[PDB]
């Protein structure tokens, strides 16, 4: 019936770390005569812009910056969400104070700034601070590895927050977040699903596990398809799409 | 007795907040064919190339950027410090970690993230965050008037940490600064000192006790003018060197 096609932006419409090009840019001006599109990315609004012109809601029927906690339609402003107004800010203060003192009392050799990154998707938290140097995120690392300073942390705050709805995941050398159940890419599908689609694909390029786009390709209300570069998005679209 | 002209930007060489003058920039650099002068601030090196232009250290002799913990001598950059190489890293973390449990305990409407900015000269404490917005830096600025939270830490902290060479200095809306006792403007004349000047003009608009230029003011090495505007700047500096 309906459908709509949903494209993750980076290393799927664009090159890794890359503008979309114009050929690509014309490409889905000419796809989206044939079925509705849309785009779904994890960096927010400015950045989305950055990546596909200023003029991305005008040329997509779907932009969701943030995945989906800033939400466009038809060129409006469909909704917006973000951690502080879902979980209150007592709870925020909560979460914020038991993670400033929890670091207070971690031995490390040294501790720069910015340990807390407040994000409208997430709390980015570091024992360390995010504004210390490569150097001295190697050195963390290696001290983490062997002492599980950040499992230790993230296993005291599961137990003390997580019936608040709350997931927590480590990545990279120096922090964790934490963030609402269910606030990655699948956050955007609930501003989808009501419009009365018979499909909708989902083109992504981290669609294994631990990637960004791997929980909306899993989700059952979507018909995901993995992609290496855009060149192979473009060719399974022609053969989708003709 | 060959003489340096040390400046202090805001209110002193630019109208508060603004960019120089033309007129003012063409009446420096005229003074510069008499005697070598600097500028100093608390500003990064970005925010004095916007208040006095891009190519500012080819302008200017001296350029302290930061109370000189960036200095620049005749185009080139010197000779640098940070904050843990002198203080080292065992004060540094007792100071950070004593921070992060205070702000733990503070009651605030709203808590975000940068509580601590780590910087070259200092360390920046905010008990509401420095990535909050402006709204919520009114909000909480309004509050500290009312329940001096801010007094209330410096006030805590000069007490905890007696003795240890540092110096506390609330400024701004939402935050406070703990830095080195000496790291303020005077830092930069460890560049000018013993030299060749037998005279080290300087010129500020913040000279009285609690201004950021007392202290470089009152420093015996300086002959100190208290100015009350760009224009009495002028009006000093026509009577001295014409
Ligand atoms: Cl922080
Ligand atoms: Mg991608
Ligand atoms: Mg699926
Ligand atoms: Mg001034
Ligand atoms: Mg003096
Ligand atoms: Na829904
Ligand atoms: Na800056």
């Amino acid at each position: 019936g309906p459908a709509l096609c949903l494209f993750d932006v980076d290393g799927t419409l664009t090159a890794p770390r890359q503008k979309i090009t114009k050929e690509m840019d014309d490409f889905l001006q000419k796809l989206r005569q044939k079925i509705k599109i849309g785009v779904v990315g994890g960096s927010d609004f400015e950045k989305v812009q950055e990546q596909l012109g200023n003029d991305v809601v005008e040329k997509y029927d779907y932009v969701f910056p943030e995945n989906g906690l800033v939400a466009y339609k038809d060129g409006k402003l469909l909704c917006r969400q973000n951690i502080q107004s879902h979980l209150g800010e007592a709870l925020i203060q909560d979460l914020i104070n038991y993670c400033l003192s929890y670091i207070a009392k971690i031995k490390l050799p040294k501790k720069r700034g910015t340990f807390i990154e407040f994000r409208n998707g997430m709390l980015n938290v570091s024992p360390i601070g995010r504004s210390c140097s490569q150097e001295e995120r190697i050195e963390f690392y290696e001290l983490d590895k062997k002492e599980n300073i950040r499992q230790k942390f993230v296993a005291d705050l599961r137990k003390e927050f997580a019936g608040k709805g709350l997931t927590f995941s480590i990545g990279g050398q120096i922090s964790f977040d934490v963030f609402p159940d269910g606030w990655d890419k699948r956050y955007c599908l609930r501003h989808v699903e009501n419009d009365g689609y018979k499909t909708i694909y989902f083109f992504g390029d981290k669609t294994m596990p631990g990637g960004n786009d791997h929980e909306i390709f899993t989700d059952p209300r979507t018909m995901g398809y993995s992609v290496t570069a855009p060149e192979d998005m473009r060719r399974i679209c022609e053969l989708l799409f003709s």
